[PDB]
């Protein structure tokens, strides 16, 4: 969604720190997968978008929901949120657990 | 912008510490204030979202950029830049240097 858009209610920023570019690229296109589909079709999910950091680090997820409940209930919740948890957590190059940032969405400065 | 339109060619994720939900509120009323204007018309900047964490301790700024070399050279190389950094580390409740990550959009799950 455009980022300051009014149905993003609830936002999770996730840090997954890795060995180098490698394992960023290899986190990517495991967590933008193709299994990972059913995400698309969540009750809730507006989007998620992986970025790598510029020094090879670190994959930050930022994802949009509609609001923290229907994180909660409709994602977490489900199953595969755990598969999908075991997985990304377990790959070979992590150096380190996730960490989850949550947040609301309270200003946003654009060009006109 | 979209989170995944292709035109976003670099991110900065800035973390703001503070002291609680009062503080929160204060200093995304500052940033979106005013202090700020002139950056909407600065080439390359494409957007800066303020968030409040759910936790109270942090102020999360996700900001789009169309490259590395626009954030450096229109932002980062404005004396305008240092201001506004100054601007916000001068309030009350601010309880430490903001942190940044900067990134580079590589993959996104978007809904259907
Ligand atoms: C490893 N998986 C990927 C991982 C783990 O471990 C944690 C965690 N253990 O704290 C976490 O919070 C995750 C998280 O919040 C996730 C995970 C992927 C994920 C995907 C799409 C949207 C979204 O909001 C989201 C998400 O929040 C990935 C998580």
């Amino acid at each position: 969604a455009e980022v300051n858009d009014p149905r993003v209610g609830f936002v999770a920023v996730v840090t997954f720190p890795v060995d180098g570019p490698a394992t960023q690229h290899k986190l990517v296109e495991l967590a933008t997968g193709g299994v990972q589909e059913w995400i698309r079709e969540v009750p809730g999910f507006l989007s998620a978008t992986y970025h790598a950091s510029t020094d090879g680090t670190a994959v930050v997820n930022y994802a949009q929901w509609e609001s923290e409940q229907a994180y909660r209930v409709n994602f977490g919740a489900d199953p595969r949120s755990a598969e999908l948890r075991e997985a990304l957590s377990s790959l070979p190059g992590l150096m380190g657990p996730p960490k989850a940032v949550f947040m609301t969405p309270r200003g946003a400065i654009l060009p006109s």
